[PDB]
């Protein structure tokens, strides 16, 4: 009925889907809101900001350095001066690097407010590198143009007609017919190549790059597209790239012969990677198929991006999940838990033998690299590495525990869980199709593709737990907790799970939908 | 030695004259420590590009922030309620009616920066686009259907003078290649001359700045950059900009294929002062232009008040200020209160799509912590009936008589002051053809302005920063704290730095 300023849309949805809450405090692996008395109930949090909360939501030590900061009068907008911090962090990433790959690579790094914008500033830098391609390449044509000439009126050789239906008919008028072609081509959008189900983003740039389809479809024609290799099928994707190719045009001497001929076209700006990928539900990139990408960036000449965004800052039980699973990237990016669960901040890592230094003075941003973000992400860090890197085994050894007791549910439970997904503490299950189910609201809900959201709200409601579900039909649930999860909370998540998978088998779609 | 960030943003500063760390920060100073360890206080004149109203660190925001970190704020809540939103979106709504009269009301989108806000409004844009295309494409099939029962079933023959823009279902069949081809082409956004919208993937496309821009060309669709000081002109780049689509068109007799209007044009983007071309503000021609291009067009007006708002021009929207009648708005800068990073897309709920609200989304955004700071900021900037806005009015008239009486003493080297409130600049009179054979290379390559900056700082311990896209603007842009005695430091500061600027002492100047 009444005036609405903002979530009219989202409330209703989620009240729907048995998600309407709202949380009004948070510590650690838990988050509180208040029942109709006016009590605050605990909820157990797998969701977690999406990964973002490594250390749980408001970590005292988190809390205490950031408070210290504020309390300092840290320069939070210093924009174009010394900012030493950000070389500070760089470094730090740098050798942790170097100690997980055993690479002794050097990478420079560009502060940006959110992943996305990471990203897109690896875009952006990809295209600075293929432009640098570009105008090596057309230089050689000029001069291969220009000694074919000198050539050709210079007495010394004749034009082959038989390469003629490539553009003819004389000498001066094909040389512009060439100029003409090439144009075209140098000045068509680049391509970017990505994953089947990826997740890089949901800005202008980097939406192109997300598989899923309502998010993308809709904003096609604004930007460069990308190719969406399947992740399954490494055969297929060879012969998918090379669809891709285009040439351009030249004129080839052979002392006495001279040929127009085709070469090589850039048109591949990057290619974009996650170590585990959310939207395809928390699968791991295979041996294989990294190695039919490092392949691909090998033969194409362009940079290989890893996205870390999600998987990074320890959760695989590594830092860097590429480092984990042997993917050999040229950027890297990181954000999400750098935060510390409390700001904003991202990087782009770019390593210093392909990196371009217009980059570093002409992109820019005015809440990037700002004085309050560097120093927790400095403490981030910090907390990460302390005790010879014996927060990693913890993540490991925690998300173990998780994964036994998630395998151990579908065990029981196969006839509605498909598979568990995921590495360290970050997991998920896949449910079975239930579009052909017998409870009719059940199946309504899965064919609009709501299902797993349904089923978040029973293990909310009556299990006062939080999960998220995650991939284009919401299919997968989410696990992706703390490190600091207790094993009693593990426990209460198993009796939630086989609770809620016992319903289902059921059918029973009085007690699951609303 | 190895070196991970910032070698030749550094290396560049220094030269400058502009290498410098500041340590603290508090109100209109920042501090650096010089030789000897000791805090050097320096008047900021830059302020975060204005993101600093209340000016660095002001202990009510401080103090704020604390005391929602101590409550266990839930700042990473997703895919929960968080009527924080909601109430931050009805307090601008309540400000935007009592600055416009109007009574418009506007849903709200989150994001974390001020090129994500207005990046969030191109997609709604063209989401308003490809209603309209499906919405044209839907009658032009009508139009065809009956067309060819018309030509089939005997009634009407097809007037062949008609047809250098394209047998009947031959001709349907090129109509539909042709409309497709159109269809699948990439939108135009229309921008003003100097123009700064932000640096992301879509958003540097509408910033005009050309070694900022050109690079990236090819990734992302393109913006007219139209001329803001000859509106005349402008009605004639957009006209250039048609682009029709086919149909079949019956006249009961006789049938003709046919042009017909193409939304090629997704948004217009506007700042209501105009930081690119440094600071100058709209006029009512050029708002009247806008109107105009906007009213025929069909797209909506984008009003980017990223820099403009929360106060800094003297009300809290510039373009109330100025008359400019946007659809969306966006928000961005001081709303973080010096501290976080927060932005906001308004966007008028008459043409508002739904979907926009649940497929478009960001881990960051709409976070907690931001929010609780957001509703701070709002609180301080209403406070005591409106007083704050006020303040900033006498603050900037004050600020602009010392920079205009210094232009008159000044003039063979200052052309102009521009700007309003406490958003304002000095322009530079070109210096390329300087005598000092420093002072000309540095103003060849661009470089001017920082230079003259650094100066400022080592001699006068002032803190500017150049705007425009030869660095040939000087802005200030202080909190509204700045004191009369600030005020006059700076006066000094820059007469000192134009006398020796007319005397072309480049041994000073150039370091
Ligand atoms: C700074 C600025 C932007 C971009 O703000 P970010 O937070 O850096 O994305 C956009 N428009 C104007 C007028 C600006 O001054
Ligand atoms: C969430 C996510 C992003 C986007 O991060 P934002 O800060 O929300 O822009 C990018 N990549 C992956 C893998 C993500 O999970």
């Amino acid at each position: 009925g009444e005036p609405v300023y903002a979530d009219a849309v989202l409330n209703g949805w989620l009240t729907s889907m048995g998600l309407g809450v709202e949380y009004v405090r948070a510590e650690g692996n838990t988050v509180y809101y208040l029942d109709d008395e006016g009590r605050e109930v605990p909820v157990l949090d797998h969701a977690c900001g999406f990964g973002s909360l490594i250390f749980g939501h408001n970590h005292p030590e988190i809390i205490a350095h950031a408070k210290a900061a504020l309390d300092a009068g840290t320069v939070v907008h210093a924009q174009l001066s010394r900012q030493p911090r950000a070389n500070q962090i760089s470094r730090i990433l740098n050798d942790i690097m170097r100690r997980e790959t055993g690479r002794d690579d050097r990478y420079n790094a560009i502060f940006a407010n959110s992943g996305a914008e990471a990203n897109e500033i690896c875009m952006k830098h990809a295209e600075l590198e293929r432009q640098e391609r570009i105008t090596a390449l057309f230089a050689e044509i000029d001069a291969e143009l220009d000694t074919a000439r000198e050539a050709l009126t210079t007495g010394t050789a004749t034009l082959d007609t038989a390469s003629l239906p490539l553009v003819a008919g004389d000498v001066d008028g094909v040389i512009a017919d060439i100029h003409r072609h090439n144009d075209e081509r140098r000045a068509e959008r680049p391509l970017f190549l990505t994953l089947d189900g990826s997740f890089h983003g949901k800005l202008v740039g980097s939406i192109q790059l997300t598989q899923n389809e309502p998010w993308r479809t809709p904003f096609t024609a604004l930007s460069s597209p990308a190719r969406f290799l399947p992740a399954d099928e490494p055969e297929l994707i060879g012969k998918i790239v090379e669809d891709e190719r285009r040439s351009v045009l030249t004129l080839s001497l052979d002392k006495d012969t001279v040929r127009v001929v085709e070469r090589d076209f850039p048109v591949v700006a990057a290619i974009f990677v996650e170590p585990v990928r959310g939207g395809s539900g928390m699968k791991t990139v295979t041996p294989e198929l990294a190695e039919e990408l490092h392949r691909l960036r090998d033969t194409l000449g362009c940079p290989l991006v890893v996205d870390e965004v999600q998987t990074g800052i320890g959760r695989t039980g590594a830092f860097f999940g590429s480092a984990l699973l042997g993917i050999r990237g040229d950027y890297y990016t990181l954000a999400k838990a750098i935060g510390g669960g409390i700001v904003k901040n991202s990087v782009a890592l770019i390593r210093q033998d392909r990196f371009l230094p217009a980059m570093e003075v002409i992109h820019s941003s005015t809440f990037a690299k700002d004085g309050l973000s560097a120093s927790i992400a400095l403490k981030v860090l910090e907390m990460v590495e302390a005790d010879g890197g014996r927060v990693y085994q913890r993540v490991r050894e925690r998300g173990q525990r998780l994964e036994a007791m998630l395998e151990s549910v579908r065990a029981d439970h196969s006839d509605v869980v498909s598979a568990v997904w995921g590495t360290g503490l970050m997991l998920a299950l896949e449910l079975r199709d239930q579009s052909n189910a017998t409870s009719q609201a059940i199946r309504e809900k899965a064919a609009h593709g709501f299902l797993g959201y349904v089923l978040a709200g029973f293990l909310l409601r009556e299990h006062h737990i939080r999960v998220l579900p995650a991939g284009p039909r919401s299919g997968f649930l989410r696990f992706s907790p703390s490190l600091y999860i207790t094993d009693e909370e593990i426990d209460r998540t198993e009796t939630a799970l086989r609770s809620l998978f016992t319903a289902l088998r059921d059918q029973d779609g009085d007690r699951l939908v609303l």
